[PDB]
């Protein structure tokens, strides 16, 4: 695919992005400490990815751009916002991790937690952030669409504070409330939380690098994008349990976190009295058993099928939304990024 | 003062920034539940202060505007980027609290310790950021210094972290060591933690909104104010200890907190080996017998006397400082700031 083809130099360009970062102690030598651990955050937590988010700005950049407008500086530039998507996300989740209790992050122990950086970790994602702006005014501060990147990456962080906000407020550490699980909820968390810096930013910080800032423009894209983000959540939920780990990378934590997730949601809306009542004593709970209990329930009505279902209904949807909404866009834009998704 | 007259107009002027933030849930009634917990917290963390770095946004703009370009519309605009800088420091003292384990701020509970808050407040820290560049776009879009007063909040955001970088490195919780207290540090740790948000930021951003945007005029500015706020910190670590808390409002918790305070700088350069030792032992323990052997060592090495000394050398240079660079800003732009600092 496409993605693997760009992979390389994306990844490559991160040396880079470190250098022009952490040359800012040549003229400041008093931060220079400061500096080093700007350098140790980025190096553990914006590395070991999928890079996949940062990859989208690159590969939507090469279909939007004409090939003989996609020079040296001009890929560059590509490369450096790609980063700052994934510059964002580290931001998320280092946070993110400190607030749910998370014990590993991709694989690895979670920054927080390792000896010595504990709550300290709140400044460093503060950090992870502020590097966005920083690069977004080294390399694209004398181009026409410098403003719209700023606002672009600012309007995400505030959409997926939002959803951050909802997603604490519905399930609340201590505080193991159901009835707060409604579809109407979960796709608002998901919306915020996920798809608009998942899969509307990078698209979207794409179009605006290659002239493209037109509302309307934006609003088709952003129509096609924040579908394709609450598909992949969905599918992402169902994984985490009904998935074989053979293909991801992680397993299921959900049930015993407790998590509004896509699978308690349908549990909770095909419920009878007594079915519910037996996910009410199970959910949430770190005993093994009980854990077992839930998968049990999930499997007797029908989750497996209920999600095949609305894959169907999906792959066609977003087909139809592709059709409809892609226009000035080439469809490939979008395509290429439903097939890493929907296959 | 020039700021008692401005402060009921700015303060009442708060009601009008938590409207406007909160009227994002007309047109999506889904966020809701979050734009209540946002109403919260800016009630609960942007209010209960002085509003002092606020209200220079104010004074400096009614100093620098022509008095009949100051409109009805101009002055809403100085309200609102005063509330911005208020809404700045409450997302550094949200999280400074949580990083240093603080129990109370400004005589209240720390947000963070508030019953059902907890590590939760680490995205409310990070929604207070985010309120500032929803602010500046709701009420700064169309103003030809837009762009500066983004690139001006985001840079004073990122000196700041680098300095609570700066300040986590030097006092390791658990990692006591007086060895990395010295004058460059403590100086460094003021400049970009402290001196930069509370003086620099709000003249500065007052500057751009007269389109006072020249880079020297910026340069000048900013070595007057640093300076101030190197003279603020080191006065108010004084006060920490050796000030009457009748004037103030906080008490000496930086002796048993093992604070990188100006106090125990002076007295580490002015050591003896056996002095050096003495507070070493009782630097930074809960045990008050071991708080009051401290000040007594304090006292011992003249540094009431070696503060009043340092005053007046400071009182002397700022007055050049505003001789030499004020120009072609008016004098009492920094005077009037000066005065509610220096007296
Ligand atoms: O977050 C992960 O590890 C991950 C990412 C993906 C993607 C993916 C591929 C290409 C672009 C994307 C843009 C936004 C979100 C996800 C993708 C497809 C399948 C599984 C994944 N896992
Ligand atoms: O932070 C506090 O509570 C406080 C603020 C002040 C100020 C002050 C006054 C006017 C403008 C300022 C701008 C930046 C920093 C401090 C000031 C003078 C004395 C004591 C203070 N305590």
């Amino acid at each position: 695919d496409v993605y693997a083809q760009e992979k390389q130099d994306f990844v490559q360009h991160f040396s880079q992005i470190v250098r022009v970062l952490t040359e800012d102690e040549m003229g400041h030598p008093e931060i220079g400490d400061a500096i080093a651990r700007l350098k140790e955050v980025l190096e553990y937590n914006a590395i070991g990815g999928k890079y996949n988010r940062g990859l989208t700005v690159v590969v939507a950049f090469r279909e939007l751009v004409e090939p003989r407008k996609q020079d040296a500086d001009s890929l560059q530039r590509a490369w450096t916002v790609g980063w700052c998507v994934e510059l964002l996300q580290a931001f998320f989740l280092v946070a993110d991790d400190i607030m749910d209790s998370s014990l590993t992050r991709r694989g690895q122990i979670c920054w927080y937690q390792k000896p010595g950086v504990g709550l300290d970790a709140i400044n460093d994602a503060n950090l992870l952030e502020a590097c966005i702006y920083r690069l977004l005014k080294l390399y694209c501060r004398e181009q026409p669409y410098y403003l719209n990147l700023i606002e672009l990456f600012l309007q995400s962080s505030y959409q997926t504070e939002i959803g951050q906000t909802l997603d604490l407020l519905t399930a609340p550490q201590g505080n193991v409330d159901l009835v707060r699980f409604t579809e109407k909820r979960y796709k608002s968390i998901v919306k915020y939380k996920t798809a608009f810096y998942s899969f509307y930013l990078p698209i979207a910080a794409a179009m605006y690098m290659a002239g493209i800032d037109g509302e309307k423009e934006h609003a088709n894209a952003k129509k096609i994008l924040l579908e394709m983000g609450e598909f992949f959540q969905i599918q992402d939920d169902y994984l985490d349990l009904f998935g074989d780990p053979s293909v991801t990378g992680k397993i299921g934590t959900d049930i015993q976190d407790n998590k509004c997730s896509w699978l308690v949601v349908q549990c909770l809306q095909r419920a009878t009295p007594e079915q519910y009542q037996i996910l009410k004593e199970n959910y949430g709970q770190k005993e093994a058993e009980k854990v077992a209990r839930v998968k049990a329930l999930y499997e007797e009505l029908d989750l497996p099928a209920v999600f095949l279902q609305y894959e169907e209904d999906s792959y066609s949807h977003i087909m139809a939304l592709i059709e409809q909404y892609a226009a000035p866009l080439p469809p490939a834009v979008f395509l290429g990024l439903a097939r890493k998704i929907y296959k």
